[PDB]
């Protein structure tokens, strides 16, 4: 099997479970070869309509387990490239402490669903480095260049309920109702129309590469694609008949 | 006259209204060209100074009226680069439901006044389809990556309230102030320096589009233009004055 | 010495004072020069770790005292691409009223200090001119499109706090307390991993200017600097000593 990951289809959902749980899941080579084999598993397999990545244990992940140019491109950069290229929905269910690497993986992901105890670490500073695994292209396109740099370079470590102030979390969800909670968006994401779904990310990479007037050529393209799709006749027959669409994800 | 639409210019403001009521708006073809040709038309009238959408009866525009590639490419493509590249200020005043297309046409607009009884469906992933007419060149570009992508997939409602929180409206007004208020920020807008305005708004299209070296070059440019303006005398006469500026657009 | 600011080296924190406190510190020809110089003084000085900009006096700096184009690329440009290429961390300290390119200068400081009564003033469009020196550049980077659109065209003033809501503000501080707590924020910078906050600068900008696969490649060379830096094994030295770590800057 996987030995430092767990992946298990449940449903339509891929639970990628980051398991070194000792070292608070922290990336070894071939945890950063595990995830990215797992990710393009996922997103070729058609049953797989949602990914949910999680920690095992009491943290999510704490980074970098402790040439670093080398270590970069030879491990991170086909993970976060396969995570940057897969078109299904990627929730990080962040459980626990999330630090270095460990907070680019989750800012990586599409939503940010954070236990009550949870907290986002960019420690990178207090050991002279730099935040990386894409952390510092990810992070200004959600908090702005002020927030970014400030993060980056005083390093101060956040809460879940300060990151959700900050725009970090998409919800902060309480230690009871953790596993359910969790679950129910997972669920609730892999019934949506999946193909749509994909082409909405691939439209959001082209938005934040292209110029406006190439933009529109590429979401004219997208749309033809979904329009052909059976979830889009589906959705448009449900609308016409005040009924609850039955979503397959083609 | 036009059939879809309304064009009437008050005062130095162009009036620009959806008009198939019934059909909350939804565009058609001749609507897409009607509102493509109107904002040509005030963007060519040295006396429109200022521009205002909004939506007749209940709704502001409920978007297209239910190949999608080439509906696009034909129907819309010009419209959102009329608009886009339109350099007089350009009002959104969202009167009820913009949905669809139509919260596509109030994200491109410049400023956003929402009636308290307005909201903002991003509904395309409900029937399948992705969200277009520049939508999500847009979204990312006011709310960050996160929160774009959170409505554009999960497709939930937004109302006033929680779109002047989200940073999607420049102020809520009550439904017994709406005309008038409406049409004072459309006055004030309509007596500012309509040519400073539209340097600033090609600035800003520049800023999304350039590196900083070449944004410097067409800033100084932009400024070279604005300062042999007649309104840029006006407002340096006035200052060493301590008066008033009466400001003309030229 | 310099004569429109000045340039003192305290501990290892560059002061640099905007000097001509009878017009509000605006920028003249030699201020523009000067400013440019010290810059790149601090920055080439191994000594400087930290810089701060402040305003003599009631001001931090009232912007052009009072051919556009040409004031814009023969001074502001060199001084705004000097600021924009340096490497060490640099803090606004805004004491009083930032307006016009005294608010665009603030905008492109990496953190903004405001005491209780400073205050930023897009002040461009009552004289029919564009916010310039970096300002639209700098500025939806930091509050999006929307309220970008509505600083520079509606021009209206902003106070500390109100700022501090935009998200203009690192944080406010009392007017008893400004001295002591610039010098404390500042002189925390100056004890930091220099040569990590410059990287990170560094890929801010690759960030804002590149797309995410050249991003990786640009960051695992950054990574491969700081890594062989002494910073990073005191770091490191430091954490398996569960010790406080000193930092050089190198």
């Amino acid at each position: 099997m996987y030995e430092t990951i767990r992946y298990e289809v449940k449903g339509q959902v891929a639970w990628l479970t980051l398991n070194r749980p000792d070292q608070l899941n922290a990336f070894t080579e071939q945890m950063n070869a595990e995830v990215t084999k797992a990710l393009k598993q996922a997103g070729a397999d058609p049953n797989v309509r949602c990914v949910v990545i999680t920690g095992a244990g009491r943290a999510f992940c704490a980074g970098e387990d402790l040439d670093h140019g080398d270590v970069l491109r030879s491990r991170y950069a086909p993970m976060m490239k396969a995570l940057h290229h897969l078109e299904k929905p990627v929730v990080a269910a962040v459980n626990g402490a999330a630090a270095g690497a460990g907070m680019s993986l989750a800012l990586a992901c599409d939503f940010r669903l954070l236990s009550e105890k949870a907290s986002f670490a960019p420690a990178f500073i207090h050991v002279g480095l730099v935040p990386d695994a894409g952390h510092l292209y990810y992070l200004p396109r959600l908090v702005g260049r002020a927030k970014a740099l400030e993060l980056a370079v005083l390093g101060e470590k956040v809460t879940a309920e300060e990151a959700a102030a900050l725009g970090l979390a998409t919800k902060v969800i309480p230690l009871s109702d953790w596993e359910e909670e969790v679950k129910q968006f997972a669920e609730r994401l892999s019934a949506m129309p999946t193909k749509a779904i994909g082409l909405i990310k691939r439209l959001l990479r082209e938005s934040e590469e292209t110029t406006f007037d190439r933009y529109l050529e590429r979401e004219a393209e997208c749309q033809r694609i979904a329009g052909l799709t059976s979830d889009h006749r589906e959705g448009v027959k449900a609308f016409f008949e005040k009924r609850k669409p039955l979503f397959q994800g083609n």
